[PDB]
């Protein structure tokens, strides 16, 4: 399928144990997609002070369109040293590995896969 319905645990930035997906734009997009397929991906809502507490390159979920079955359609965009790889809409959050942190909420998304 071109899209997959996922419910992503929303994590507090200070709880995150693994603060990024790897060391290159291509690696972080690859690992993010793998963790999304395996159900081991969390989401941190971006506010003042959040990104400096995480590791670059960053992987964002961004709104791809204006929401089937309550699932916002999203795509992945990576960022390294202020340059983005991908073009999309508003940031829903930054993706991180999930390793059993307790979420504060869930974010229903339709991931372009």
């Amino acid at each position: 399928k071109t899209h997959v319905q996922l419910s992503l645990p929303v994590l507090q930035v200070r709880d995150v144990l693994v603060r990024g997906f790897g060391d290159s734009v291509e690696e972080v997009l690859s690992e993010a997609r793998q963790h999304l397929k395996d159900g081991t991906c969390g989401l941190v809502e971006v506010e003042k002070g959040v990104l400096p507490q995480l590791e670059q390159p960053y992987v964002f979920i961004k709104r791809s369109d204006a929401a089937p079955h309550g699932h916002v359609m999203v795509e992945l965009v990576a960022e390294l040293e202020g340059i983005q790889y991908g073009r999309s809409g508003e940031t829903l959050g930054v993706l991180v590995p999930h390793v059993g942190e307790i979420p504060v909420a869930y974010r229903k998304v339709l991931l372009r896969k």
